[PDB]
Parts: C-alpha cells; sequence; structure tokens
C-alpha cells in the first residue's frame, strides 16, 4: 500500500484550488504536458454529480489554470468532493494508455444534515427486542454481548474496547524476545500492560426513555493496580432498530499512548465484499493517507487484509463515515479494519502463511489510531501529531441493519 | 440564528435527561448544529455534554464553547487550571496549572481597544460564588459582554454590566501574533475539526 503514497506524493503535477479554479503546477523540467488530460469529478458523498475533462498544456514549472464549471449546489445533505486525476491518453515506453500519474481531492461546499424498543432486566443480562431485532448486554461483563436479526446470532466475541493493535514493525523496531529494546513502542506497551490490561466493570445500567432504551456502561482498564484506560459508553436503542454508542475514553496521562481507542467484535457472518464510504481504496493510515481518496469504495474482504509476510495491524481505512459488510451498516467518523484474522493472531503468528482465518469476520472500528512511522525501523518514529497524546478521546457510532 | 431541531426530557432511575439539538443558520446555510444532554442527578450536579458540528466550508468559528450571564458578582474567581495570567491556545507555555485565586478585576484585562480578553485555558476546576464548573474547558469571566466589547472602541467606555458574563469554551481559536495585517494563526490552534465534543459539570 504504501507505494500508492510515495506515487502520490512524487507526482509531477502539484494542484491548488481556488474557488472554481483549479491551478496545476508542472514539477517537470523539462518536458512540456503533451500526454496530460485533466479529469475532474465532483461528487456528493460518493454519488458523481459532475465531471468532464481539460487538456493539460503546462510548460515545465509552469502553470495552468483551469475554471470549473459551476458545480451543484445541492440542496441535499453532505459533503462535496471535487477530485482531479491526470491520466496519460497515450501509451509510452513505461505506461499504458490511460495511466494516472497523479491526483488530488478538495471538500467543497458541505451541507449540515438539520414500535419503542422493550426492555427485559435479568441478573445476567439486559435485554432489548425490537422487532426482529434483538441485543443482549451482559450485565457482569458490562458489553454488548449478542445480536440478533431473527432468529441469527451476529456475534461470536462481545463489543469490546480495544486499545492496542498487532504490533507493526516500527512499533517492534529492532527489540528482541532476548534482546528487549525499552523505547521500542511495543515494549512501552508491554510493560505497561496494555495487551494484558483487564477490564473492570464500574457501571451497567439500562433505563427506559420515550422512545428509545439508554444503556450506560462505564468500564476501567487495569494493571497491576493503576488504571490506564476508563471507558464510559452509552448505548441509545430506539424504535428504528438504530443502536447509538457513544464512547469517551480516558487514558492515563503517564501510561505510553495507545496504539488505538476504539471498539472491536467478531462478526458471526462472512460476507465476500466490504463497501464503505471513507479514504481507500488501499490501506491508509493518519500518518500515511494522503494519496488515499474519499469516495464510496467496495473491495471483496481479501483486499481489506494486507498480506505483510511478518503479520501486524494491518488494512485500516481511515476517514470512514460508513461502513457497510453483510447486513450491518456502521455509520460516524472512524477508522477501521476487517479480516478474518485477530489482533491476537497477527500478533502471536511470525508469517504470513501461517495465518489461519477464524471463525466469522473481525471488525475494528476506531474511533482514534495511531501512527505508524517510519523514518526509521529501529527507533521510535510516529510523529506527535499522530500519537494518542489527548488524554480523552470522543467517538459516536451508529449501528443498524 | 439558533432555531431548535429537539428538545425533549425523560425521567432515568436517578436523574433526570434534557436533550437538545440547535442549528444555527444563516441566509439559508447551517453554519454548526449543536446536540445537548443535560443530566441532573439526585446529587443536584448538572452535567452537560455538548457536540457541535461546523460546515467544512464556513471559515473556523473563534470559539465552540457556552455563554451565561450570571446574576451574582462575587468578589474572587477559583479556579484549577493554566494562570494566573490570560493565557490562549498559542499563549500559554508561561501558564502554570494549580490552583488560582484573583479579584474577578483581574480575570479582565484592560486593552485599550476592548477584545476578547482574559481566557483562561487548561482549566478543570472553577469556582465562582455558589458555582463549580469542572471539566476540561477555557474560560474567560467579567463584566463586560462579548457584544459590548465588539462594539465599544476604547476601554474607558466600557461599563460593567449587570451580574458576570462567564464564557466556557470547550475549544477556543489560538490568538495569532506574527502579524497584525494578514492572518496569522497557524492551522493547529484553528477550529478545523469539524466535529468537536466537551463535558461540563454545572453544580453548587
Amino acid at each position: 500500500p504504501a507505494l500508492t503514497e510515495a506515487k502520490h506524493q512524487q507526482q509531477f503535477f502539484q494542484f491548488r484550488l481556488s474557488g472554481q479554479t483549479i491551478e496545476v503546477t508542472s514539477e517537470y523540467l523539462f518536458r512540456h504536458s503533451d500526454n496530460e488530460l485533466l479529469h475532474w469529478m465532483v461528487a456528493l458523498d460518493g454519488k458523481p454529480l459532475a465531471s468532464g475533462e481539460v487538456p493539460l498544456d503546462v510548460a515545465p514549472q509552469g502553470k495552468q489554470l483551469i475554471e470549473l464549471p459551476e458545480l451543484p449546489q445541492p440542496e441535499s445533505a453532505g459533503q462535496l468532493w471535487l477530485t482531479v486525476r491526470v491520466v496519460q491518453p497515450n501509451a509510452t515506453a513505461w505506461s499504458e494508455a490511460g495511466h494516472i500519474s497523479a491526483w488530488q481531492q478538495w471538500r467543497l461546499a458541505e451541507n449540515l444534515s438539520v414500535a419503542i424498543p422493550h426492555l427485559t432486566t435479568s441478573e445476567m443480562d439486559f435485554c432489548i427486542e425490537l422487532g426482529n431485532k434483538r441485543w443482549q448486554f451482559n450485565r457482569q461483563s458490562g458489553f454488548l454481548s449478542q445480536m440478533w436479526i431473527g432468529d441469527k446470532k451476529q456475534l461470536l466475541t462481545p463489543l469490546r474496547d480495544q486499545f492496542t493493535r498487532a504490533p507493526l514493525d516500527n512499533d517492534i523496531g529492532v527489540s528482541e524476545a532476548t534482546r528487549i529494546d525499552p523505547n521500542a513502542w511495543v515494549e512501552r506497551w508491554k510493560a505497561a500492560g496494555h495487551y494484558q490490561a483487564e477490564a473492570a466493570l464500574l457501571q451497567c445500567t439500562a433505563d427506559t426513555l420515550a422512545d428509545a432504551v439508554l444503556i450506560t456502561t462505564a468500564h476501567a482498564w487495569q494493571h497491576q493496580g493503576k488504571t490506564l484506560f476508563i471507558s464510559r459508553k452509552t448505548y441509545r436503542i430506539d424504535g428504528s432498530g438504530q443502536m447509538a454508542i457513544t464512547v469517551d475514553v480516558v487514558v492515563a496521562s503517564d501510561t505510553p499512548h495507545p496504539a488505538r481507542i476504539g471498539l472491536n467484535c467478531q462478526l458471526a457472518q462472512v460476507a465476500e465484499r466490504v463497501n464503505w464510504l471513507g479514504l481507500g481504496p488501499q490501506e491508509n493510515y493518519p500518518d500515511r493517507l494522503t494519496a488515499a481518496c474519499f469516495d464510496r469504495w467496495d473491495l471483496p474482504l481479501s483486499d481489506m487484509y494486507t498480506p505483510y509476510v511478518f503479520p501486524s495491524e494491518n488494512g485500516l481505512r481511515c476517514g470512514t463515515r460508513e461502513l457497510n459488510y453483510g447486513p450491518h451498516q456502521w455509520r460516524g467518523d472512524f477508522q477501521f479494519n476487517i479480516s478474518r484474522y485477530s489482533q491476537q493472531q497477527l500478533m502471536e503468528t511470525s508469517h504470513r502463511h501461517l495465518l489461519h482465518a477464524e471463525e466469522g469476520t473481525w471488525l475494528n472500528i476506531d474511533g482514534f489510531h495511531m501512527g505508524i512511522g517510519g523514518d526509521d525501523s529501529w527507533s521510535p518514529s510516529v510523529s506527535a501529531e499522530f500519537q494518542l497524546s489527548a488524554g480523552r478521546y470522543h467517538y459516536q457510532l451508529v449501528w443498524c441493519q
């Protein structure tokens, strides 16, 4: 995936948007743009609204102003996105016809958007029912432990907070089981107990509102007496079957910054494809996502796993506003990865060929995710602005059918 | 102009929950949407959760917070936060986190040309009269409204209004200063995230 990032950062055309005017600057030193046309497209939440093509005629180190025709003023809600791509119409010795050599995306105008579930309480769980949908929250764990559509269970593993990732080579550095490197991210995480932290239930309560049921939970993650993380959640299940999850996390200032702040569950279903409105199509992370474009992407599940020979956290897509998998839809503003391999398996397997697809599908939905680094892979390389150091984090999801 | 989208109340087991949603609009465009929850529990504490959406295409707002005019005028302001002096997100390195206690007058900086002033950042507790606010916020507290400051050319023309204006911000824009004839607020101090969340607890 990184290659695409390189391609984007090294591209020979730079773009600047001013109103509806695109300034295309050539970083070629010698050649005129004699085999380039600029395709542009305006889209609303992934739906195209207008497009066009303009031949590039820009001298080396020169500028070309391209005036866009009046773009649409869709009175519907959502964010307009302008995407430009430079296409080489004719083949070269090194490229086929239609080769994409450069691209850029900007946000245009945004228009902001302007039966009651029955609760049954037992000593062991809260059960919420609405039509053929059923949610089961375990009161001893404090987590959404099962979901039914009709009679079919949807979860193999409860929906739980996740603050760790299968370490990247950049997280490990030169640290080895025999020769620990204490400044490596993985060693700091392990020493702080991030991978061994035991969730402790502080609160689990249910309450029926006028048109919804509200489940409020609070957990503390602890290691050797120290509280690393506190998660306080609210689950609001309303008369439309939509489960709105609000998550507020506190992170101890003195514990190493966590790799991620999100949720994970093992979904019982395995679907052939993953659809999402977000950055894609390829794997992208907070400090490697410039090359990714915001759009409606639809890929086979296999393409959501990057087969790094040394397994690690992989396949994240950021800036995601909608995720569709099977009958499930998640909405919000999150990063996600979706695969057949748990973070645990990735972490404890040395070679990709030794991975075995687990039952169902592991979904990691993150409100926040740490950078991956890469300035070097033998010292901490994640820049401060990509570390999860804020101490308090908030994210909201909506899970529905 | 604030437009009410939602205002609903609901009694929980041990608290009352008021949920509201407002849209700020100008000439047909929605600039901001605020969605709040007020949870008043059996201890008298009012927990306020605020989630704000800001249109990507509107200029980044100077602040995202709350304001009210308190009826009381107290002699002193106590706070656990950055101080003792005025500090802003791009000017707070010199401020120290501590328990500070100053006369109310010292919470107003008398710039000859009136403007936003007196902000204290990184504040976890604020005590004024019988009121206590808790969370992680920036605040200023004075006898002068933002409107009066904006519409008055000289400090000597300011008149203390009835009571005390409290501005509690979850977020506040930088002040700049590289120059004062062009935009100087660096990107990392502009409120550009599009979505903001902050929580307060107001009690006696």
